[PDB]
């Protein structure tokens, strides 16, 4: 049914049909639309899009998408400016980088959609119904919704499979680690880190922290002490991403890290909510078992 409107973080976004010139700022839609077969609707891109998470034709047609830039920052931001962005005259831009904003792009006539759970503000605590609805958001904007169902399906049906598992605790938390040293940050219940570790049997150590992602030191991580660890990163090198970590000075008075139970896996397998977060629940159901 269009017109269609979808409201993103208070704001009511209207598309007359089905978007045809998108510009990629993250990588969370492929996951979705590489299953709906809409990658064609995708003009350009920026940021990483790590192979690992996609089938190889999907690879291959990245390959062929032009880029705006691939420069991240220590915390995995990509660095591009709304002048690029414009100049490229795009119908809808998936994702918000720093500093470049939503009024920006909408004064020129520029839809923009940003992953709900990270709006700016509360967004509540996230559950796999979160990957479920934007699955269900992507069926209507693309006029596949036979499809987004199916995936849905699909989706429900592993979730229930490792939930079940589990029913025949330990706790966890979810880093995000600077390279060159430093816990640096840490998921709380508005991410989707933290029903993936609940589902798979954990305690999330940081389940009351009613925030998505925040600065943790050392000091931090060591008050709760988790059992296990999961430690994201955008792109890189993963034995920087552990080392990060592990190599701090009084990192092993960690019962993770002596035990070393840490896994470390690209950001989508964890965040924000997608096809890709149940890949991440099934590896760590299968990593730390039940
Ligand atoms: N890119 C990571 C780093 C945390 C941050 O945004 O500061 C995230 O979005 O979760
Ligand atoms: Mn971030």
């Amino acid at each position: 049914h269009f017109p269609l409107t979808i409201t993103n973080c208070g704001v009511d976004v209207t598309f007359d049909g089905p978007p045809e010139r998108i510009i990629l700022l993250e990588s969370a839609p492929v996951a979705t639309m590489r299953a709906l077969g809409v990658l064609d609707s995708v003009v350009l891109r920026a940021g990483a899009f790590p192979p690992e998470y996609y089938d190889a034709e999907t690879n291959a047609a990245l390959r062929a998408i032009p880029s705006l830039g691939e420069e991240l920052d220590s915390s995995g931001h990509l660095q591009i400016s709304e002048e690029v962005i414009i100049a490229q005259q795009p119908d809808l831009v998936l994702g918000l980088p720093d500093g470049v904003t939503r009024e920006g792009l909408e004064a020129v006539g520029i839809n923009v959609l940003v992953q709900p759970t990270m709006c700016p503000g509360g967004v509540g605590a996230t559950t796999f119904d979160d990957v479920y609805e934007q699955i269900n958001t992507y069926g209507r904007l693309f006029d596949r919704q036979d499809r987004a169902a199916e995936l849905v399906a699909s989706l429900r049906q592993r979730v229930a499979a490792v939930e079940k598992a589990v029913e025949k605790r330990r706790s966890a938390a979810v880093l995000y680690p600077t390279i060159g040293g430093g816990v640096g940050y840490a998921y709380g219940n508005e991410s989707m880190a933290h029903p993936q570790l609940e589902s798979a049997g954990f305690t999330n150590v940081y389940a009351d922290v009613d925030e998505r992602v925040f600065e943790v030191t050392l000091e931090d991580v060591l008050e709760q002490d988790p059992d296990v660890l999961v430690l994201l990163h955008v792109d890189g090198d993963p034995d920087a991403v552990k080392d990060a970590v592990v190599n701090l000075p009084g990192a092993d008075a960690l019962t993770a890290v002596r035990n070393d139970d840490i896994l470390v896996q690209l950001f989508n397998f964890t965040e924000p909510p997608t096809p890709l977060s149940v890949d991440g629940l099934e590896r760590i159901h299968e990593t730390f078992g039940a």
